[PDB]
């Protein structure tokens, strides 16, 4: 196509199971299946939600920002402009 990655909640809520887990992170879509490990804090914090607003969690946790550059490097796509009308999307906090 020629549009970036834009992926609708439903598509990225299926991507959280078996071996595949992303997050959405603020406006854009973030692959860390292969950055499980890799993140510098875990896998399991990391997949504890996954396919879902991970954003507050991310947030609550501010995180430094070379996390803010290294998501970038992350970055498959974006959020679908369906729900860009109302990006907020009441979750759990935790
Ligand atoms: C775009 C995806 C993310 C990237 C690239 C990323 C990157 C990082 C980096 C670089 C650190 C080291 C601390 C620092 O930033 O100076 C870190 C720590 C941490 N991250 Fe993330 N992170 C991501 C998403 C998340 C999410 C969604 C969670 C929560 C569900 C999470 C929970 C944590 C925790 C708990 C630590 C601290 C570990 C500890 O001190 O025990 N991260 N992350």
């Amino acid at each position: 196509d020629k549009d970036v990655k834009y992926y609708t909640l439903e598509e990225i809520q299926k991507h959280k199971d078996s071996k595949s887990t992303w997050v959405i992170l603020h406006h854009k879509v973030y692959d860390l299946t292969k950055f499980l490990e890799e993140h510098p804090g875990g896998e399991e914090v990391l997949r504890e939600q996954a396919g879902g607003d991970a954003t507050e969690n991310f947030e609550d946790v501010g995180h430094s920002t070379d996390a803010r550059e290294l998501s970038k490097t992350y970055i498959i796509g974006e959020l679908h402009p369906d729900d860009r009308s109302k990006i907020a999307k009441p979750s759990e906090t935790l």
